[PDB]
């Protein structure tokens, strides 16, 4: 008897054709909500809007450029998806496949605006945790200097989810 | 009646096995051309030679060590993938299967130099579009001094490509 | 005749269905040995536990943080996998499926010490080679200062596999 087939895989019935869905080579979402910084001496909530794509078995956020208050040498980000994502996406669908930490590490590119004077700097980001909807993404560190107001050029960050 | 199968599921009739093509794991070619850096006052090109991986829904680009013209502090990279694309692969295999921006980022470590001396630095390069063939990577920013001379480390960026 | 199913494919034989392996988007492991640096002028080893996950056609290396002794402006990483990998996992499975160099960069944040000051800073790391299990991530540069020891910031790495 001939076997039904599983998501990523699908029967196209119109050519008999079992091929991986299209679906699954990318998926889009956004997500808009308040991007948190936490740590014990200052935490602030930011407005944001993020780009998401399922890639295989991989999810990748997308940030555009950004303006944020200042914050510690570390410290941590938290993207609370249990609201804000759009449609066809559920908050599960940002679970990560793992609980290995960190399941991934990159760099974003700032400027720290101190006095009036902009200073290029880097911080290497985390993705460290998720529980009930809601993403950790640690800031280990990186180059620092006193300051007032974070500039952040664009960035991606990407980790295994299933 | 007995389906057929679309790349990259394949039927294996020698052993009468249906799986994955081995291709779709790892596909390597080259890019020979002119790297094109654009500034409204700066401009210019540069020799270079990239390989290239598709493995699995990704493409990645993989630059060698190079000596370049000096940069200003913004700017874009621009790849006419519409010649030099090695055999076997067609202008259309390097296009994104999304319009998000940035779709990648990634850094590239590098020195600036000035007149002897050797700034060690970084770049903060974003992929940003295709158009026609044509590969935009943009240049956010990073750390930054005034120089007259690039030598770029080796570095690898990649991009949701299906 | 129906055909059989190669690995990620796999029949479900109590439901009669096919489907990609739920191992293919996920495997886990740990890697525990020392980790090798070297340069002509100064070469070390130090104990580490990395963790691993192979992701599709791809393997990360998770490093969590970690304290080593001083290093030069460029030189080279091994990660001899011909001993230490945890079970289920064979030396062979972590050999790339490209020769192409490098196969992928990453930066790791650092802090380099120079008694009692830390100076944060970065390094470029490229997957470069493998040979008969040893693995090589060079170190390209990065920012660097004269110092007596390395704090290293946790990183991952990643490369087609
Ligand atoms: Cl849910
Ligand atoms: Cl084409
Ligand atoms: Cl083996
Ligand atoms: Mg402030
Ligand atoms: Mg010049
Ligand atoms: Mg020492």
């Amino acid at each position: 008897s001939l076997p039904t087939y599983r998501y990523p895989l699908e029967l196209d019935t119109a050519n008999n054709r079992v091929q991986v869905a299209d679906r699954f080579g990318m998926r889009t979402g956004t997500w808009t909500g308040q991007l948190q910084y936490q740590h014990p001496q200052l935490s602030w909530r930011a407005n944001v809007t993020l780009n998401l794509m399922k890639v295989d078995d991989w999810l990748v956020l997308s940030f555009s450029q950004m303006t944020t208050n200042s914050i510690m040498a570390d410290g941590k980000f938290v993207i609370n998806f249990v609201s804000g994502l759009s449609s066809g996406w559920q908050t599960g669908d940002t679970e990560p496949s793992s609980t290995i930490d960190p399941l991934s590490t990159t760099f974003a590119a700032v400027q720290f605006l101190n006095n009036g004077q902009r200073i290029d700097a880097f911080r290497i980001m985390g993705v460290s945790e998720w529980t009930d909807g809601e993403l950790e993404i640690k800031n280990y560190g990186g180059t620092y200097t006193g300051h007032t107001q974070v500039y952040w050029a664009p960035w991606t960050i990407m980790y295994p989810c299933n």
